[PDB]
C-alpha cells in the first residue's frame, strides 16, 4: 500500500550489531544517487539428442548468492565537534574502514585518527586479510534493511572544477537484510540541526586545486594549474563463497587483495618556466622506468585565514609518462600511482581533512606527516661569535638557528660542498690546517625534508 | 518478443530465418481476395489489448500464498533456439539445409512496485529471500488487459 | 610465378594410369582439412671418442622414404544418376577399395554395388592380401601431381549431432609423383552442375540419427536416443619397404592386415522401459565373455516419405560392459566391435546408402541385405478348411498367408511350443492321438529372419 519513496531514505553505518550508541553509529550525508541490492547464480540444464523424438527440455536451478552490492557519493564537510573540539570528518568510521582493520581508535597514530588541528588518515596498518568490519542500515521511510558484515571496496573522490567536492563510496556486504523492528531510534542517533550547521559551516570547494609536484631526483618543483583531477583508493577485495550442490550458498568473509592508490590529473600547458611543458618533456627526455616524485594535491585551495581544504600526500609516487591530449586549448593528463618505500612496509599516503588550515598548516603536514607539529621553514648557519673568517689551522664549531622556535625536529646535518680546504663533524667543528688558502662554503639541511639551506661563505684565507 | 508495458499498446515482435531470400517477378498470386477486406479489418479493429490494465496471478505451489502486485511493466518470449546446418565445400559456394530446433525457453521479466501492504511485492520478496531453495514452483498467469465482467479484450 | 592454394585443391580417384575416362576417374569433393605429402628417413654418423682433443663431427646420410600419406574428408552424398537410374554415391570406388581386392563391378553382389533402390557395400570379398588399387590425383591450382598406387587404409566416420553426415578417408601410396603436364582434362571429368544439385539435394544430416539394438541372446530390443557415436572401417595396412645401404628406397608393395569394424556410442541414461540404463544392467549383470548383439545405426533417420539415409548393420556385433560417463547429465558409452560369424567367412557387416529410404525399405535392408528385397512383415497362421479346432487321432495340415504379397522368402517353418497333444512334421501336417485332453499351440517362423510371429491356440478335445 504505502509507497516507499527514494529520497525519504536514510543510511546508517554502524560497527556493531546490537547496542547502537552515538560512538557506533551515524548519519550519513548521502545523496540522491543511491543504490544497492543482491542478485544470484542460476544454472539452466539442456538435452540434446539424435532421436526421433527430441527432448526440448530446460530446467533451472538457483546455485549461489553474489556479493550484495551498495553505493552512495557523501560530501566532504570536515568540521570539528564540540565535544572533544578535534577536527573529524561527518563519515569516519568509513575512512577508518578504508585504512586499516583494526578497531577505531581515534587517538592512535595509525589509521583514520583525528588531531586538535586536523584529521588525518594513513594506510600504515592496513596489511590484513580482512578489514575493519561495518554494517550498513538502510531506513526507507519505516521499514528497515541492513547489509551484513559490509567493507569498503574503493572511495571515488572526484577533484574537478565547477564541481563540488564530493566523495564515492562502494561495497559489498555478505547479505542484504531487510528487517521489521528498529534496530535504534534514528533520532536521537541522526545529527541534530546544530551539528547539521557546524558541518555545513564548512564546505570544500574544488574551484581552488593547487598541485605540489616535486621530483625527488631533481628536486624540480613545478607551478601547474589543474584543469580537473580524480584520485581513488581501492581494496580490491573479493568475497570468498562455497559451492555447494544441494542447496544454495551465501559469502563467507574475503581477502583484501592488492593495495591501490591511482589518480588522474588533467592540466593545461603551459609555456612557463616550471610549467606543464616542462615537465611534459623532462619526463619524455629522462625515460626512466622508475619514478619518485612527492605530489601533494591540495583540494580547496590554500590561504593565510583558516579555510576548508582537502589534501592528499603520496609521498614516492609513480608519475607514467604523459599524453599530451589535443583539444580545443591544449590541456595533458598526468597518470601516477603511489608505490610504497617497501611492499610491505605501508606509507602508501595519508589525507587532511579540517577546515581550519593555515598555508603553515599545510606545509607541515605536507612534510612532517602531522598538522600540528612544527617543521623548520628557514634556516641560517650561525658562527660561534658571528665570525666571518677563518685562518689556517683554526677551529671553528658551527652553530646554527631555526625557525620557527617552536619545532619539533631542530637538528641538522653538516657538510662541506664548495671548496676543499677544511672538514667537518657531526657536531659542527669546522678544522682548518696548513695549505688551505682557498674560499670554502658550509651547509646544513634538516632531516626533516622541509628543503632548507643553511648557508654562508667564509673566506678561509692563508692568516697572518 | 511480447512486451507488456503500461503506457505501451499491446504488441509482439517476430523474428526468424530462412534458408534463402528469393526475389520474385511474377506475381505468385493476387493480394486483392487473399488481403484482409475491409469487412475484417472492421472486426479486427473491434477488439484492442491494451496493455495498461495488467494484472498478475502469482500463487506457490507450496504454500498457496497469492499475491496482489500491480504491475509496472513486463515482458515475456518464447525462444525456440534455431540453428541453420550448412555445409562447407571448397569450390561452390553453399546455402543452408534445413535446421535442428534448440532447447526451448519461455522466459519473462516483471517489473513492479513494492509494497508493504500484506501479500505485496515486499512480503514476496522477503519470502523469497528468506527460503533460498534451488527449485522454485509457482503459479504465474499474466494476464494483458485485465479482467473485467462483462467481455473484454484480453491475452 | 604464382602461389598455390589449398582451395583451390581439386581430388581425381583412378585405378588407371592411362587412358583416363568417365568409369575410371571421377572427382571427389574435399574439404579444408585435406592433407598428403611423403616423409624421409635419415641417420646421423657420430663418432664418440673418450680422450682429449676428441673428434666432434657427424654425418647424415639419407637412407630411405616413408609410405605417402594422405587423407582427406567428405559429405555421404547418395543420389540416384541419370545414366543409370541406380542410387550411387560420388566417391563410389573409395568404398570399393575399402571394401574388396577385385576388379569393380556394380552389376556384382560383393563389395561396392548398386541398385535401383540403394548403393550398398558388403565386406564379403576382402579376403587379399593387396585390395583394389587406387591412384589419386591431386590438382592444386595449375600444377599436377599424384599418389602413385594407393590402398584405403580406413575411413573414419564420426556421428556428430547438430552436423552433417561426413566420412573421413585416409590411405597409403608407394610414392608422391609430380606430375608436368596434365593427365586428363579436369573439366570433362569434374563433376558438372546437373549432378551438382542432384547430389546437394540429397544430404544427411547426423542429428536425425536413430539406433536399433538388440539382443540376439534375449530378443530385447532396446530404445536409445544417441547423443555422439563414431564407427570405423579399419584395415590396419602396412607398407614395406626394402633396406639398402647404397641408395635410398621407396615402399614396394604392401599387406593388408586384421579387417576391424569397430564403434563407440554414447547415450543418456534412460529410467524409461527398455532404456539405456536396462541396457547397462543387463549388461553389467550378465558379466558374459561374449554377446551377440544386432546393432543397425541409421543415420539421416527413418520416415514414411522418401529421405536420405546411411546405413551400418552389424548383424552379430560385440558389446563392450558399457560405463557411466558422469557428466552435466549422466549418460553411457556403448563401444561395439562387428565380429564374424567364422573367421574366414567375411561378413562382419555391410551399408547401405541412398536418397530414397521409406520405413520398409531400411527394415528389409536390415533383415535380408538388399532394399530391394521385400522381407515378410506379419503372419497368421491358417488351417486347413477353416478350421478352429481338433478331435483325437485328426490330422490337420495347416497352411500360412503372409504380408507383403511380394516377399522373397514366403516359406515359414513349423514348431510346437505350448501343450504336448500334437506333433507337426516340416510340411505342417499336424498329428494327435488319443489320450489327449489339453489345449495344444502351433507356431511358425520365417526363414528370412524377419522375426515375425505366427501363432493360433486350437481346442484340441478328447472328442463327442
Amino acid at each position: 500500500m504505502s509507497l516507499q519513496l527514494l529520497r525519504n531514505t536514510r543510511i546508517f553505518v554502524s560497527t556493531v550489531k546490537t547496542g547502537h550508541n552515538k560512538t557506533n553509529t551515524q548519519e550519513i550525508l548521502v545523496q540522491d544517487d543511491i543504490s544497492w541490492g543482491q542478485d544470484s547464480n542460476s544454472t539452466d540444464i539442456t538435452v540434446n539428442e539424435a532421436g526421433p523424438r527430441p527432448t526440448r527440455g530446460s530446467k533451472r536451478f538457483n546455485d549461489s548468492l553474489n556479493a550484495a552490492e551498495w553505493s552512495f557519493s557523501t560530501y566532504i564537510l570536515p568540521y570539528k565537534d564540540k565535544n572533544t573540539s578535534k577536527q573529524i570528518v561527518p563519515d569516519y568510521m568509513l575512512w577508518h574502514a578504508l585504512s586499516s582493520g583494526r578497531a577505531i581508535n581515534l587517538e592512535g597514530t595509525t589509521g583514520a585518527h583525528n588531531n586538535a588541528t586536523n584529521f588525518m588518515v594513513n594506510f600504515k596498518d592496513n596489511s590484513y586479510h580482512e578489514l575493519a568490519m561495518l554494517h550498513i542500515y538502510i531506513l526507507t521511510d519505516k521499514t528497515w534493511s541492513y547489509i551484513d558484515s559490509c567493507q569498503i571496496n574503493q572511495a571515488e573522490v572526484n577533484v574537478d572544477i565547477e564541481d563540488i567536492g564530493r566523495v564515492t563510496w562502494s561495497g559489498n556486504g555478505n547479505q542484504l537484510i531487510p528487517l521489521d523492528e528498529q534496530p535504534f531510534d534514528p533520532d536521537q542517533i541522526g545529527i541534530d540541526d546544530e551539528t547539521y550547521m557546524t558541518i555545513q559551516g564548512s564546505y570544500i570547494k574544488n574551484k581552488l586545486t593547487i598541485l605540489k609536484i616535486k621530483d625527488m631526483d631533481t628536486n624540480k618543483s613545478y607551478d601547474i594549474p589543474i584543469t580537473g583531477g580524480t584520485f581513488t583508493i581501492n581494496n580490491n577485495i573479493t568475497y570468498l563463497t562455497p559451492n555447494v550442490m544441494s542447496r544454495v550458498t551465501i559469502p563467507i568473509g574475503s581477502f583484501t587483495g592488492a593495495f591501490e592508490l591511482t589518480g588522474s590529473l588533467t592540466a593545461y600547458l603551459n609555456d612557463k618556466s616550471l610549467g606543464s611543458m616542462e615537465l611534459y618533456k623532462d619526463l619524455i627526455k629522462t625515460l626512466k622506468v622508475v619514478n619518485r616524485f612527492e605530489i601533494a594535491l591540495v583540494l580547496g585551495g590554500e590561504y593565510d585565514d583558516e579555510r576548508p581544504a582537502a589534501i592528499l600526500v603520496a609521498k614516492q609516487a609513480h608519475v607514467n609518462i604523459p599524453t599530451i591530449e589535443t583539444d580545443d586549448v591544449l590541456g595533458t593528463s598526468v597518470e601516477f600511482k603511489a608505490i610504497p618505500s617497501d611492499l610491505d612496509a605501508g606509507d602508501e599516503g595519508y589525507l587532511g581533512f579540517s577546515s581550519k588550515y593555515t598555508r603553515t598548516t599545510i606545509n607541515n603536514l605536507i612534510v612532517n606527516g602531522d598538522g600540528a607539529t612544527d617543521a623548520v621553514t628557514a634556516i641560517t648557519v650561525k658562527s660561534a661569535g658571528n665570525v666571518t673568517t677563518l685562518n689556517r689551522s683554526a677551529t671553528l664549531q658551527m652553530s646554527v638557528e631555526v625557525t620557527p622556535s617552536s619545532a619539533r625536529n631542530k637538528e641538522v646535518t653538516w657538510a662541506i660542498t664548495a671548496g676543499d680546504a677544511a672538514t667537518i663533524n657531526a657536531t659542527g667543528l669546522l678544522r682548518a690546517d696548513a695549505s688551505k688558502t682557498g674560499a670554502v662554503t658550509v651547509e646544513a639541511t634538516a632531516k626533516d625534508g622541509s628543503g632548507v639551506k643553511g648557508t654562508k661563505v667564509i673566506t678561509v684565507t692563508a692568516g697572518g
